[PDB]
RNA sequence: UGGUUUCUCUUCAGAUCGCAUAAAUCUUUCGCCUUUUACUAAAGAUUUCCGUGGAGAGGAACAACUCUGAGUCUUAACCCAAUUUUUUGAGGCCUUGC
């Protein structure tokens, strides 16, 4: 924003450059993958498979 | 002495790259601090995921070929006659050695 409202143009919303935040999120995304697919498939197991009382 | 786009599999590659950058586990300190998660911010040890490269194999061509550029019997007209070279100052004779 600092570099985007220099001059002329003012402090309006007017302001589109999601590439950044884009990117941010997205490598959030590639490390937050395996961690959420252990949790989804433990979820799943338990559902389809019940719980294992004392076995661990 | 002479010819590649795409899909899959296998294998080997991360001591200067993936000119980009996430998360997790352990162990040790911490930092807050009702306890457990969820966390702070460092060191270390390890892993997972999103990507990558080299080689090989096979498939799908929707590219097109062999007097052709380069020959082991064709093909760069120029390495082809005045003192330094591929055109003789040559010619003649005689003695020595088993
Ligand atoms: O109000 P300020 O503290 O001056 O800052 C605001 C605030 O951004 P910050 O997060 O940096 O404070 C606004 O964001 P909101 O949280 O209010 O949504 C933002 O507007 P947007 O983020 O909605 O675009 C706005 O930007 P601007 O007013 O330039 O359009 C920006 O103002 P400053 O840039 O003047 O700080
Ligand atoms: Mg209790």
């Amino acid at each position: 924003y600092y570099r985007f409202n220099t001059g002329p143009v003012g402090k309006g919303p007017g302001c589109g450059f999601w590439a950044a935040g884009w990117r941010v999120w997205l490598f959030f995304m590639r490390g937050i993958t395996p961690l959420l697919e252990r949790w989804l498939g433990n979820l799943l197991a338990r559902q389809f498979e019940g719980r294992h009382s004392k076995g661990v």
